[PDB]
């Protein structure tokens, strides 16, 4: 099981790297937004910090303007000549899944990002994507539940070896469910796993086990 | 998971072989009624476009007005010798399961078409049939619920070769049901495809991450 | 149960009325374009066509572009002035549901459309809309399963008066599953309809009673 | 629950309605044939037979080539005037159910037979028939699986007062499945009711408590 | 719920009267075998112990060589003029039924015995006899599961009166079985109601709460 | 799944061995009287018109009134000599179970039949009996439900080698039922299988495909 | 699947050993009682009875008046040295389960009889108990219902080598339900395997073929 | 399946280890406090009860107030210094999860314990934790309900090593509860290991064979 960083700020990186032991980063033109440094710069910062690490995928999205799947695989193809941690994400679109195609034929490493149907999924999976990110958050934030058990039915079925990256998660009860479900990687911001580390209940009995510990010699 | 094109328009077999990586192509008298080409003209096209193309299976059906087994294995063997890719498609009827098993018998694989309910699944599989197609979409257009993973379930059971075409498909979740079950190829018209490959959510997110991008440096 | 026209055709409405009792008829701005008639002009057919007529619905949708919800109740009360029998079909956003709440509080019938969760259902059913249209079609052409019995178990629940008119549908097996719900109403074009009222075992049966008929005094 | 005897044979509704108390009796162009009379024939007699007898449902079959809905309504006013126990009989077609409709509007109750869907059984009850008749037998001859329940829910939950006669049953389990479904009625022939008053264990422990007896004073 | 004592011995059936307040007594040829007395002597007795009890059933079967519905119904008639609380038990066959029938419309209780179905039970159901019993042991002997259930649903789903007596029980847990299906009545011999009345942690509570009484003042 | 023919009949079991590559065939007392030839005589046909054919287990039952064991294993070892493709068909009674352990001891395969319980299925697997019959119709025709998923799991959870014959077959569904379930072999009557191999929307498409390949050239 | 029959009587071990292939004999303390012989005398029988026999189990319990781990050990010693066939049965309490460990420390195979959870059955597994008898009969006297699967369950996902003996069996549906939970062995009388092995159906069938066969050359 | 006694009295770990086959002890600051003598004391008596033994865990909390990772390793190495059989248990919080992946790093055995939910439980998996308890007591204290499948399906989908040890358990049900869902270790109590391994059913059956045994030679 995979926990992936959701995340463009390196202190934030750089400490679940150490203690937490991410297994890679997802980031998307948002989060490189929220970051405040420009795009080229957070690249370079992340090429840098992980050169020689090695199984660690650095997923980065190509600009989201680009409607031909040709000037996609020109952009892609910089992007990952900036180092070979990183993956490049593509939005799944008909141009973006000839992209993502032509790409893992030239052995580019993609992300088929933005899938919110197991049909989208499917598709990725045919052509030999290396990751397929399927999002959850979204689809909940306008009342819809959340799929992702058929896609992993289907791949496993199937003997696919894309990878499901389950995306857009905002809580450990999320994780839990991807996990339950046999997802093979879940990305999460920060705080996401922070908190999916802590209960209540593990203060309860702290502050149970610190009495009787003051209670004893 | 084998997506096959269920058309005889070679502009549509063309692109989806070059962008989509279809797996194989089905046709049946109506498509190639609305081809507007003669049927001998389509087989020479078909024929020729994929000439050298191996493991690119092409169901064509013959003469659908034969009533015997003896006048379908005639008019199936000179259709499979216009090509090795030509794979006969024969309806599941007394006549045609007697003309499948002697064509299978011969070497010429055979698709065993027009089958409706599970017991009509068994007999192709039971002679050795390449292919057998259970119709989802006509039942469906007449109130009928649709014994699709009884035939996978039975197939798998007994260790058949008989590879499912779940065809008549009209949707992607008609492909994801199909999927779920477990058939081994579905056969779809190109816009079912093109649709299945494509969600509101992606135009939506992509909007989000091109007014981000745009915000960015 | 009522079965209403999806289709703004005067034949095929004056047909499904005299020969299939349909309780009333919707229509979509994509309709009116397929009638080929200016749209006040298909309004007056429909006003005078069932000018007495009572308990006809008629669902008419007011402009697309209308982004303000002062400028929606303003035209679609113009449109709800043009005959007793129409009912403004307001789209499922903020400004429209806003739109739809003035509406039903001046006594304008409303049919809240493109509702794709029991979510986006719920707030309609709140503000008193005298109609609301969960759309199925479009969801399953994205490979998207469909929330339909949610929406009939929450109205149920809480005793809404909103009457839920399930969209989109392209089958009769779709028909079965609206109805299997407890869908109120379902709306389906001509074709939908005729196909559902069809079987092939009623073929069959017709043609074996046929003989019998024939083989006897 | 009903059960109506499947027979145009005299001696066996005769003998049904003195001894095992039948509700009715369903009659196709097919049981007329293997009556071996003229159709007008078994009429007269099954009008004579039940001259008074009250609440006696007679389904009788209209001419099966009746193709337009004006001649199915002349040619089932003049059967429906040689008895008031006759119930017209017609194919769930388009024109059968425009000719049930036509019917059911002048007070001719009848039975929309060769239903073998839901959606099939949705209309005839929108109509108002007194009769719906669901096939289940052929299709499972054809090895499919039967629907019955579907049609039974969705009647209830629109209080549609059209009463279902589970038809082509052929052994006591259907029967049950029909009464486990809640179906209103069930058309049997006398050898499919006769053996489901039936079993074997009757015998044993008829021969167990007759060794019994005969060990007592 | 009631509980019948399947017994012929009158120091069972008194003890079980007067401590388990059973609310009737069903008896067979081979209880009566068992009793050691003559069949007419059993029944003196019978008589004149609940002479003036009322709804206080006794079952009591006619002679099991019968095969005519003629015979049967006058050696019923003759048992049944002898107490106002016996009520004529006759097998599920052909004649029984017939005889059950012809007894009913007289007005003399009937208790159908010997039905191993649920297509057995809904005929004795169709003409009102008093009392249906289903048996559970004998089908068990022989390695069949115990359609109990599906005869209290469809009795119920029909509203019909016959009371349900769930027979050939042989201990508590099947007691509970038919108590959870929602049969009227369970007929048991003596010993099976006794040791359902106990269990072995009834005992051990015992032992703990007459230890702890010991230990107090 | 292996497919055996159900009759005594020569030009049936010729025709379903060329056509349908059945793979054995069963027959009864009953299917011998309805040949209409001595046993004798269909036994020294079965014996020539398949004396070569190896893997055709040609099953027929010994004399019914037999009564010992010992007289049931000198009529069977008769007939086991008469042609290499014949199986013992023994009933399921103590000296029957007694007589097929007898006969398997002697290397002659036996077909323990008339099995109506997983119980009594479980003794022919204990004692190594090349095939138990267990029968569905018969059961069905008394309004039982028809333990044969039970017996295919137990034989499967104790690894068996006895293989399973679902027997009194009567459609093409109970067929889809036996293989869903897992069931080695079915036997069917000739009907059975051709109807099973058949459907209304086959004749339906036929049509539909038949009126496009003469509207194109 | 191992049928062990739970008796003390020699004329039933001879006959189920020689006819229905028992696998092994289980006794208690009251089958020895109804025996009639004193208990050494039996063992006596048994030892002598099978001398040579090889894996043929039998299951003697040992002094049920035996409080202390030490004198069931020195007990069931002395029992063991009579024969190799003899596995020596303990109650599952504190003593017998800490008798039951030293007992198969020093390589006498034990029976940890008397268990009625499966939180009982599981020590039994950990201390390496050649058999457990887990008890049906008697929870179900008492109106309980019977973690059967459970201890199956249990046994099978640790990998433990331990063979469940499911216990006061009365009827073969209870074979049934140990063979379907996959219990090793099931004990029981020699009239509940008989009667396990019979049914009406077969005597039914028997007489229709027996009648056929007269109705034959 | 490992059963660990979850106390730190040592009359009761010699007791369980010697008659009951203990596989592991496990502690907390509560027992150690409940046991009376100091925590080096204990753990001094621990070490040389267990100094030669190999594969008995000993799980020993550090210091519960500790609160950064840094000083729970310091504190926790000291302890792991004593013996060899010695676990370090560290509570899931973020500094005992840094601290955790430390000492695993180091070769240290750590149990991550207070666990309370299954995402508190994949991070200790995700670092080579040897041990992971999850408690269910408390949580049922507080009316919750007991996730335990859901860690040990997970565990087990991504194959990892960490053992699960249900924690918190109070009766011989919730050890049931443990096996059927899988878990590899249950730390419990002394008596309710005791209480788990007794049944009333036991000493009523043996209150029968003593009985018996009476009234036997
Ligand atoms: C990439 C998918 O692999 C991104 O990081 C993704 O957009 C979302 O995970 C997160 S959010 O909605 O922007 O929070
Ligand atoms: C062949 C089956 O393998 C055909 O292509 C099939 O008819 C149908 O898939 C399609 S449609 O109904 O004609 O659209
Ligand atoms: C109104 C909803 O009440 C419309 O008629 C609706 O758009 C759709 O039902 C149909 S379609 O997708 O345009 O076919
Ligand atoms: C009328 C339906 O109400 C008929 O009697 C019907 O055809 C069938 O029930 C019977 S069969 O297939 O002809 O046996
Ligand atoms: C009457 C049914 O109402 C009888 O008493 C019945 O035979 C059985 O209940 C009992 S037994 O098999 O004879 O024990
Ligand atoms: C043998 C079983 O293996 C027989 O052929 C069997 O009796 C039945 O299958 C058929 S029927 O009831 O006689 O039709
Ligand atoms: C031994 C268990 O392995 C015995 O034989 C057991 O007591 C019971 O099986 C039977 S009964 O209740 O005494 O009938
Ligand atoms: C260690 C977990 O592995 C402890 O022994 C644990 O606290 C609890 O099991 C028990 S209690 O609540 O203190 O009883």
């Amino acid at each position: 099981m995979k926990y992936f960083l959701d995340s463009a700020i390196l202190e934030e990186i750089r400490y679940a790297y150490e203690n937490w032991a991410i297994d890679g980063v997802t980031t998307n033109p948002r989060h490189i937004m929220n970051s405040g440094k420009p795009f080229l710069t957070v690249l370079d910062e992340f090429a840098s910090e992980f050169k020689g690490v090695e199984n660690f995928p650095i997923s980065v999205e190509i600009n989201p303007h680009l409607d031909n799947a040709k000037d996609m695989v020109e952009e892609g193809t910089k992007i990952a000549k900036l180092s070979s941690n990183f993956v490049i994400k593509i939005p799944c679109t008909e141009p973006g899944l000839i992209a993502a195609k032509e790409f893992e034929k030239q052995g580019i490493s993609t992300n088929v990002t933005l899938v919110f149907s197991p049909s989208q999924a499917l598709q990725p999976a045919r052509i030999g994507a290396k990751f397929v990110s399927p999002f959850v958050g979204w689809k909940e934030n306008s009342g819809d539940d959340t799929y992702i058990q058929d896609i992993v039915n289907i791949y496993k079925n199937y003997n696919y070896n894309t990878e499901i990256i389950v995306a857009a998660l905002r809580n450990g009860k999320q994780i839990v469910d991807a996990a339950k479900a046999g997802a093979h990687i879940v990305t999460c911001g920060f705080d996401v796993y922070k908190e999916s580390f802590q209960h209540a209940f593990t203060d309860y009995g702290l502050n149970k086990f610190r009495n009787a510990w003051d209670n004893t010699v």
